[PDB]
């Protein structure tokens, strides 16, 4: 019994509850607007 996450399976759930592609997460461009997809990442890209 798997628990279905928010948004699509291949989608990411931003802090703003936005549903973007998981391939957009931490791609050095804020997709969620608030940039939560970029904030949830561990790299010194600045
Ligand atoms: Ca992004």
């Amino acid at each position: 019994t798997h628990a279905p996450a928010s948004c699509l399976d291949t989608q990411y759930t931003c802090d703003n509850h936005q549903c973007i592609s998981k391939n957009w997460v931490c791609d050095t461009d804020n997709d969620c607007g608030d940039g939560s997809d970029e904030k949830n990442c561990n790299s010194t890209e600045t």
